[PDB]
């Protein structure tokens, strides 16, 4: 009941959010303003192994990041779902133009197939930071995905790997920063939005 309250709240909180989630150029424009504090941004530029999702038009541009990512000599993995599930891993890729050579899901997001084989993050050491995607974001971290909770799962398997949990760096629209985000799970450790 209770559990179900909760739920209720997400649900509405979503719609609202996905309502605001703006013109093409509004969502350029901020993530130019991001791309520039995230490229002067401290764990950014110490990270050496780093996660970073790929960009649905709800989202934070990240292709400006992905081309510095691979400037600064990083190890860059991105998101490969398990549809089936709550499972994602996170894969390795060698450079942003082999992004665009990539099979893509239903959500029209590259991601390596099936039959790709591809070095896992948590097989060769981890991850030193996450870019954290989501619908909306509070200023305490706290984080509204869309239901299927990969990021939680994904970050409790981080654990097993890691005597350091990696760093969470949520990028954020104006529009996706909300009061309070209903919660139940796992807080982002910083949360980056503005102009
Ligand atoms: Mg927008
Ligand atoms: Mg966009
Ligand atoms: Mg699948
Ligand atoms: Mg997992
Ligand atoms: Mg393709
Ligand atoms: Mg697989
Ligand atoms: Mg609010
Ligand atoms: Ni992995
Ligand atoms: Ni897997
Ligand atoms: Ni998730
Ligand atoms: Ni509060």
């Amino acid at each position: 009941m209770a559990a179900a309250a909760v739920s209720s709240a997400k649900r509405s909180l979503r719609g609202e959010l996905k309502q605001r989630l703006m013109s093409a150029e509004e969502r350029l424009r901020q993530s130019r303003v991001l791309s520039q504090k995230v490229i002067a941004h401290s764990e950014y530029q110490k990270s050496k192994r780093i996660s970073i999702f790929l960009s649905m038009q709800d989202e934070i541009e990240t292709e400006e990041i992905i081309k510095d990512i691979f400037q600064r000599g990083k190890i860059c993995f991105i998101p490969r779902y398990r549809f089936q599930s709550n499972h994602m891993d996170m894969v390795r890729i060698e450079s942003p133009e082999e992004i665009s050579l990539l099979p893509k899901t239903s959500w029209n997001i590259p991601q390596p197939g099936e039959g790709d084989v591809r070095e896992e993050a948590l097989s060769t050491g981890g991850l030193d930071l996450i870019f954290m995607p989501g619908l909306g974001f509070d200023k305490h971290g706290n984080r509204l995905g869309r239901g299927k909770g990969y990021y939680d799962a994904y970050l409790k398997r981080c654990l097993q790997h890691q005597e350091v949990k990696p760093y969470t760096l949520a990028l954020a629209f104006k529009e996706q920063i909300c009061l309070q985000v209903p919660v139940n799970d796992m807080k982002v450790d910083e949360v980056l939005y503005e102009d």
